[PDB]
């Protein structure tokens, strides 16, 4: 009667806190990862410590590229491949949590960088989270319904200040509105499986701080709230509420957890 | 610390829920009540027989017009229902503006006409105007040292409203008017700490379009809309503010 | 010839949005509140370029009762809409575009002015406009189908920004906010009788340092930058669009702090 | 004589489009994928209107390489702007109509790879990529154009959906891709207001709706829009489009506005 959940990038900041606050409620996790090797099993390493068998690491490029085997893998079969591994070594998915997202600039102002930056954002962001959720909702409709679970729950990681976008970053700030045109078209196409697509926005969140010292405190003091990010476990623990039993009549929304900063204006 | 919890509407359907879910919790609740004295007073039976001093009522008139006392204003009567709480247990940790007018003011086919503008804007807009802002002053003058930890207000909104329901005009009006209010109100109330949210339901506790739901073609049950509202006032939603949650099924999503 | 209503048409948008309606021929009701010496300056040039083409109509917007039994907000409303009839035989178009806008602070940081703030800001941001829009309809309604005016519509002045509150007008924000939700109750109710309802929002505009934020041309916008967007809105080539909301920012609401 | 490159020009709206901004003195670039009669055709009848108002350019953008090494759609799209500027020596607006627009079910019931694969390239590639491309390549025009010889109304305007937020059932990657879309909308006006290019949406509703099924099924989808109780015509989206170009909506950027009769206000 063990659920389990998938959680992309789940090596660290918010992804690990959200594979461990999932894992505190009791769920097994099956943690993705694309380059944080050493942080993805040492923190299977602590939760299976904690508790035996209930943390798996599997590794996928999520960018909407071909990979080397055969033939070439499709991003698709990658995605496949990871929502069969949960069945496979526990025999089911209850949970999906799209976290996993490359964030960088693509300036529209002054080959193989636009290339790839085209598929990495949109693929990590936006393709891959959509056959995730294609090849999480075969699973479920191919299971018997009298050995369906009883609390399906994808939640997509999208962004509180992507409708005021942050100069310089186009492609990302698509993807993530891709995202949520996704998490809108799953909750209405899969609500008949009684599968709930939510999405969660953080607005900042353990803010990246490679930076002058006044420059990280000045953006930080822009959040009406606190005036600072967010920690990781403010963002994780509204992503468990929505996987929780009692948040089952919600589904198709994207509840921003941003201190208010979506309120501000320049 | 014992916190307390003023729920407006609070007597039945999803108010009574929503007062029942923060007793659970742990809190003391204030709930008040306009003509349903009768099961108001039963709900704070039940819930002082389980904690003692953990529950009272408070009656008051939320529609946008002057009472017999001088007149008494809807401002006046508001501040009372928040005094009330500091008086009786001497704090006021989360507000839960609930109490709401619902009827069709058609603008095709002026006594009924303007009680419906006073009535249905009141309840579902400046009274909770005028209870935020009285929240917000006992706290601003209540000593740093000594404020609560944990200020939350849920503003009861609606998830349907962007699809307007035909011929309901002035309550759909009063519900935008209570979304910018959340907004406002949580920009501005930043700085004490005061969270303020909305939880807007779909369709609840319905007493045909049901089936037209696409979450298990029904209503939901008033708990699945007060859990919600007891997450959103519990301190691990405490990065949450001025956001509005959609508790409807999916129902925002259909179109005709 | 159609007619148009505006309210607030003294001066600055309102104004604007008169002269623009004036130029493509509408016939116009300059409705003013206290700009009385503006109003009348305003239809003596619009009546000087076309005999009988505007008229003045006073009233207070403020949800409250006037000394004439006490004259009630709706009745003034209903009122403006039938000196439109009564002048000129009908009315073609009604713009919401006048405003009380001024502080109504949360935190302290004289009794009766929150009665009266609350009457005036809402009555003319929200209540007024419902009124007028009902009245403005009733008399459509009213009117044999053969009779009817073949492009009915009504534009309420709405904001860019108020989804990103100015810090301490919570009324004025709630109000527009009500608005906005007329504008979509309106345009789903009244579709039967083809009237469009719509919004325009302006961000910034005729400024009396917060321009220079503004993205686009780094400068609040003229009148006339508003007004044109009312006056396509209002004609035939927009007859296809109601129940929306249309930004006039230059980018405004998609800046953060 | 100011020059639009509208894409997917060949009929239906991205034609009226086209004819709207000709009527109103543009010169068009008229794009089409596999409809080359119906372009041709478009052009010769402006051109017999005024000589040299139009051209036309073949351009697949679907987000994949094609046949000259593989040429890149970033590639495709930027010589589409080129277009416009070796043959007239500008590009003042820039619509992005073309766009794919099929089901992509995420249950079965509830060869392969090729369909899938190709989908996803062509669903997102038309109304996503390739409009992120066009709107780079012609601002990369702009900036590289000395201030003293610059237009003075630039103006992009990208054809979203007003009903995408009431998902149609089925059609996710191309819901996923006019939510990307409106993103662009967003970011692009924000990053191009320094050189004064406008970046817009318009956002049909039902408009001249595909009649090929039954009679009673296609009145039924009509009847649901509250304004007028049926699918809107072209021109009453594109005189839209014309109005967000003109100088008069010059204040206007990074906006999207709905033209659905009202239909976005509806519920099951
Ligand atoms: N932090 C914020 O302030 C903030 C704000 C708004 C929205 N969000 C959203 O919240 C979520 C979590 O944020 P975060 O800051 O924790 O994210 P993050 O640290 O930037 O990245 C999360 C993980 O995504 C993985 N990833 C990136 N590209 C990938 C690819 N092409 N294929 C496979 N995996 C890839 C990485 O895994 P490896 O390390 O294993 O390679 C990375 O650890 C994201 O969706 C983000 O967009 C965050
Ligand atoms: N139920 C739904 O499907 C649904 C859908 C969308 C939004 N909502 C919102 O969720 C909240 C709760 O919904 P509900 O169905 O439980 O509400 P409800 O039963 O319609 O009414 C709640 C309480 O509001 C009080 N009330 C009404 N007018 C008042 C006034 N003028 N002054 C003081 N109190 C007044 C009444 O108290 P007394 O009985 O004591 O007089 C009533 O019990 C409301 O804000 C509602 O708008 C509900
Ligand atoms: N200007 C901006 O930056 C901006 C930004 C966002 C939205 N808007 C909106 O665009 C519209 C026009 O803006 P604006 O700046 O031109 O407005 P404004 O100058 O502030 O006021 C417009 C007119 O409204 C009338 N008015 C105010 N209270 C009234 C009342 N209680 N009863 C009757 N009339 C009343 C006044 O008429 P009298 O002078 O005759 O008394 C005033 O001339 C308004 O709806 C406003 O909210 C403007
Ligand atoms: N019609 C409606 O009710 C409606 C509703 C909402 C939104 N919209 C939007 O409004 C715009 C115009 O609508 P519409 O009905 O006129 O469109 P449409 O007829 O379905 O298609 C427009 C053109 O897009 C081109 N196209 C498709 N895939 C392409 C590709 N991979 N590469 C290059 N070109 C491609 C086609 O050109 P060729 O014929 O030359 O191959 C087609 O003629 C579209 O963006 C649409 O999504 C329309
Ligand atoms: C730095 C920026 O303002 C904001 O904190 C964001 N950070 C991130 C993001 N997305 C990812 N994947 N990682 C981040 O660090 N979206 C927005
Ligand atoms: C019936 C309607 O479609 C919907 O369920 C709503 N019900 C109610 C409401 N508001 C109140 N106060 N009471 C209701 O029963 N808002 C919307
Ligand atoms: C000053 C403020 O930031 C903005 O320009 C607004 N001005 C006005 C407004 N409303 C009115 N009625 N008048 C204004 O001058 N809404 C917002
Ligand atoms: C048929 C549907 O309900 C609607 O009219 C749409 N049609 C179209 C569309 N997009 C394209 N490219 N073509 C269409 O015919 N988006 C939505």
């Amino acid at each position: 009667t063990v659920p389990v959940a998938l959680v992309t990038g789940a090596a660290k900041r918010l992804g690990r806190s959200i594979a461990e606050g999932l894992h505190a409620e009791g769920y097994a996790v099956c943690l993705h990862y694309h380059r944080s090797a050493a942080e993805a099993n040492a923190l299977s390493a602590t939760l299976n410590a904690r508790r035996p068998n209930s943390a798996i690491t599997v590794q996928a490029d999520l960018s909407n590229v071909a990979t080397a085997p055969s033939a070439p893998v499709t991003l698709f079969t990658r995605c496949a491949e990871l929502v069969a591994a949960c069945y496979t070594h526990w025999g089911r998915c209850d949970v999906l949590v799209n976290n996993a997202s490359s964030f960088y600039p693509t300036p529209l102002l002054r080959r193989e960088a636009m290339e790839t930056a085209t598929a990495d954002l949109f693929g990590s962001n936006a393709i891959a989270p959509y056959f995730l959720i294609k090849a999480f909702a075969h699973r479920v409709a191919g299971t018997p319904a009298k050995h369906r679970g009883t609390n399906y729950s994808i939640i997509n990681m999208v962004d509180a200040m992507t409708n005021q976008p942050l100069l310089g970053y186009t492609i990302y700030t698509m993807a993530k509105g891709a995202l949520e045109g996704l998490t809108r078209s799953a909750a209405l196409e899969l609500a008949p499986l009684q599968i709930r697509v939510n999405g969660v926005g953080p607005g900042l969140s353990v803010l990246v701080d490679d930076m002058p010292p006044a420059v990280w405190e000045g953006h930080r003091s822009k959040v009406p709230l606190y005036q600072r990010d967010s920690s990781a476990a403010e963002v994780s623990d509204v992503v468990i509420f929505l996987c929780s039993s009692k948040a089952k009549y919600i589904t198709g929304t994207c509840v921003k957890v941003d201190g208010g900063y979506s309120l501000t204006r320049a």
